[PDB]
Formats: structure tokens, sequence, C-alpha cells
């Protein structure tokens, strides 16, 4: 996949949108050791690195309107925990204990200068937090920090599963992934003599913007870690990666419409070479000691269609905007 004409597609639909959303979305979907999480770094890197460059001619160019407007409100749909409620979640070690397989349970806000916090049925380890050359358009958002925590998933009906099938569509905040959607729809689709993207970018940024910190996953403590990512007012660029943004089922089935209803998305999915990509897992596999042997890795690789990418495949929504990309090495 050639990542500079990424960069310049994205950018095209932002200038296209620039008097219509305040921020693009992208949405880059591929099955485990695709190479989703790194091609989404690198498009991210090649657009703030043009951003930054273009700033070196044009040093006082940026400006932030909207100076006296109000804050977008982005939870006010939400129910407020209450403040007895939120002691007892804090109580259960940041959790809901009847709601951790809910799929349906709604997403709600509380005060943590004021952050609001929302969370959902994975609870505050994968709550979204809501604020009042250094400059950067665009940022990466990966699926990875709506893992529900190892104690969540102690919590399953069915705790002897879920574990061992971590990773699986059900083993994420969906709840909460959707909600962060709605939260960047919003803010896209908020009231927003020249040719260039970056100059008319620069003078449209808006106070009214509130930052938006993500989880992220700390793969040392095997768990999700909070505020790992930051979505400024400054940020015009959200990349979207993970296994289940196009997944037909439940909540992530949602995400498509909710992003693409605000006209400025683009959808990219990998199709791997799986011998590959096959040997790429086996070996994250035998290095993270699931496996003693990379013949067992890729026959972990070989028998589960949460690995191969099948189940991800047979689940793909049927959308006329999905732009298939490879990523062979
Ligand atoms: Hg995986
Ligand atoms: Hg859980
Ligand atoms: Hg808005
Ligand atoms: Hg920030």
């Amino acid at each position: 996949v050639d990542t500079h004409k990424l960069a310049d597609d994205v950018l095209q639909l932002l200038d296209n949108r620039i008097e219509d959303n305040y921020r693009v979305c992208v949405i880059l979907v591929g099955s485990p050791g695709s190479g989703k999480s790194t091609i989404a770094e690198e498009l991210c890197q090649i657009i703030n690195e043009k951003y930054h460059t273009f700033l070196s001619e044009h040093p006082n160019v940026i400006e932030v309107n909207d100076r006296l407007k109000p804050m977008v409100n982005l939870v006010d749909s939400l129910k407020t925990l209450q403040p007895n409620k939120v002691a007892e979640m804090i109580e259960n070690q940041g959790l809901f204990k009847d709601h951790v397989e809910d799929v349906n349970f709604q997403p709600v806000k509380y005060s943590a200068e004021e952050c609001t916090a929302v969370v959902a049925r994975g609870g505050t380890a994968n709550a979204i937090r809501i604020a009042a050359d250094s400059i950067n358009i665009a940022q990466i958002v990966p699926m990875d920090g709506f893992h529900l925590s190892r104690r969540c998933l102690d919590l399953f009906k069915d705790p002897q599963t879920a574990h061992k099938r971590r990773g699986s569509p059900s083993t994420f905040d969906s709840n909460n992934f959707l909600q962060l959607c709605k939260i960047l729809a919003k803010t896209s689709l908020c009231k927003v003599s020249t040719s260039s993207v970056f100059e008319k970018l620069s003078k449209t940024f808006s106070q009214t913007i509130p930052d938006i910190f993500v989880p992220g996953f700390n793969h040392a403590l095997k768990d999700p870690t909070p505020d790992q990512y930051c979505i400024s007012k400054f940020t015009r660029i959200v990349i979207l990666e993970g296994l289940y943004l196009l997944y037909d089922q439940e909540n992530w089935k949602k995400i498509y419409k909710t992003l693409a209803d605000t006209g400025a998305l683009l959808v990219y999915k990998i199709d791997i070479d799986y011998e590959a990509t096959e040997e790429r897992v086996a070996k994250r596999h035998l290095q993270s000691g699931l496996v003693t042997t990379i013949a067992e890795g890729r026959e972990k690789f070989r028998s589960n269609d949460l690995l191969n990418g099948r189940d991800i495949d047979n689940h793909l929504i049927k959308v006329d905007n999905i732009v298939h990309i490879r990523n062979d090495h």
C-alpha cells in the first residue's frame, strides 16, 4: 500500500469537506498481523509532517475561531451516573458486575479542572474522558484501548472462555467504542480565497471543541490504560484502526453508519498475504510465549478464524465504499 497516496486521498476529502465537516475520519480494518497498526501510524506521521513543513513558511497562519461560542456538549444525551452509583462502581474496582456482557448497556457520564468520564460495560478501564512541530492535525484511535480488562473478563458468565478467546468481538467494550464514534461524528458535524488545504484548515480551528482522551492498551500489563491518545481541537483527521470496525454484528455494525453519516469518511480494508501473515502471527505467539514452537503458532493461526481473518471477512458489512488494499512485503 502506498501510504503517501493514502495521505493524498485523506487530504483530498478533508479539502472537499472543509466547509461541511470539522474533521474527517478514516477507518482501517485488518486481521491480526495485517499491519493495520503500522499503516495507521505512518499515515498519521506523513500527514503531520506535511503540515509542519507547511507551517515553516506560513508561521502565523493558525487561527482559533468561535471564541465567543459555548463548548460543544458531547455527552448531554447520556444519563449521569449519580454520585452514589459512581462510588459503587469505584468500590467494585471500576466495573459494572451485572452488565459486563450486555451490548445494550448504554454509556453513562460523571465528573471525574473539570473532566467528564464516559463509561460503558467495560467500566473505568475503557473510559473516554472529555475536558474543557507541536501542532498535529492527525491522530490515531486504536481499537485496542477498548479491550475489556482481564478482571472484567473474570466476570463473564463463563470466565474460562473470554480469556481463551480474548480478542473476539465480544471481548471489547463495543458500547463505549460506538459512543466514541458518536462523539466524533458530533464534533465533525459542528458548524464550521485559497486552494491550499492546510491554509483552509489553519484558519478554521474552533475553540468550541474540547480535548477528548481515549484509552490505549498496555502490552506489558495486558490491560487497557487511560488517556493514551488525545483528540483535540487541532485534530482534523482521525484514523481509527481495528479488527471490528466493519463487523456486521451488535454495536460494531453501527460504527460504519455512525461515521459514514458524517459525509467525511474514508474506509480501507487490508487484504492479507496468507503465508506471510501466518508466519508473522505465529512468531508473535512464539515471542509472547503462547506457544513453544513456530509450528504450534502456525497451527493456532490456521484453526482460529479470529486470527486468520476468516471471521472478519465473513462478517464484513455490505457497503460500496470499502477500498481493499494490500500490504505485501
Ligand atoms: Hg490477536
Ligand atoms: Hg467483562
Ligand atoms: Hg456539532
Ligand atoms: Hg491533549
